[PDB]
């Protein structure tokens, strides 16, 4: 049951959901204790000369050392096929609709160009998301040894790979062992709130 | 200086950021363990009444029955007026610009009308976000005895109500699922992070 955590993190030309767009998407899934079900799926989006000339120099530079601009140009993929790709690699994992939540690291932002480009895989996954930066930013500020302890980090299934491996980090030193606290604890501490 | 969350709740028409109208707006700031540090500020915006028809029945139902929607109909605050009270709030707690993450149940809905329609708002506040439903959907695989646990909420659907609701739920996740500080020594962390 719930054995699924669909792992996603995008390229654009910007931020700005009024005109950038979606230049690479990649996915991988993890079971519930963050194993990697397969090898996933990485593809970069065409996108015309004219929209890639309107990145800002600091994303300009960021993609040209990558070779990311160059693969966009010579990418002959468009943005419902990159979602039928994608949608296809989840679905050979995930059976149900509305179940699986999407992860990552700052995941609302890849979260509005799926909503924006790709209706189907975002209506296919569920509203909920795992933000791992959410952990990040509260070990900030509970646990600053474990913020500072982090592993290090070195493209969008790279990325994604190093989200899971963050989670990992935050699962084995900030959560408590399994199973948890008592049920008689549990239903003392609700109650207080 | 870490210690500030900003709390935000809003609602909507819909959660089309084609067509729907941010129709109010809660915001509350705590310290880092979670004691809020004033009352906050909630805010309706106005909207037309050929916006508010467009509500789907489901989503009318709610406005209707909790009273938001006749306080629309009513409110002389517009989308500029009500940022710059919500910023205004904020500025008095948290000091430097694109510090304080925004935290909240499901906050990347929230965040998406707040960067459509209040871009001094969305620039003030980090880009990372704090959202309780991640911590849920962990705990509901990991933890399921913690996920069944959850104190009740009140399901006020009003910006303010809601905001406390998604505190109390931080504030039961810290106490049940998270380790007790200072947490592991730094020699123990080191290990964890060398095999990863
Ligand atoms: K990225
Ligand atoms: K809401």
């Amino acid at each position: 049951v719930r054995d699924e955590l669909v792992w996603i993190d995008c390229e654009m030309t910007g931020l700005d959901l009024k005109s950038d767009r979606l230049i690479e998407i990649a996915v991988l899934v993890t079971d519930a204790d963050l194993n990697i079900l397969g090898d996933g799926l990485d593809v970069v989006i065409h996108a015309d000369d004219e929209s890639l000339s309107s990145m800002v120099d600091v994303v300009k530079q960021m993609h040209a050392r990558s070779g990311l601009t160059e693969e966009v140009r010579r990418s002959t993929v468009d943005l419902a096929t990159a979602e039928e790709m994608v949608l296809d690699y989840i679905r050979g994992h995930v059976k149900q609709a509305k179940t699986a939540p999407l992860a990552g690291n700052s995941i609302a932002t890849d979260r509005g160009f799926i909503a924006r480009d790709m209706p189907k895989l975002d209506d296919y996954l569920h509203y909920r998301m795992i933000d791992v930066s959410s952990i990040k930013e509260l070990c900030r500020r509970w646990y600053p040894r474990i913020y500072f302890g982090q592993p290090e980090k070195g493209r969008a299934l790279a990325d994604i790979h190093e989200s899971i491996r963050e989670l990992k980090y935050y699962r084995a030193t900030a959560f408590v062992p399994q199973p948890g606290p008592s049920t008689s604890d549990i239903a003392a501490i609700a109650a207080e709130l």
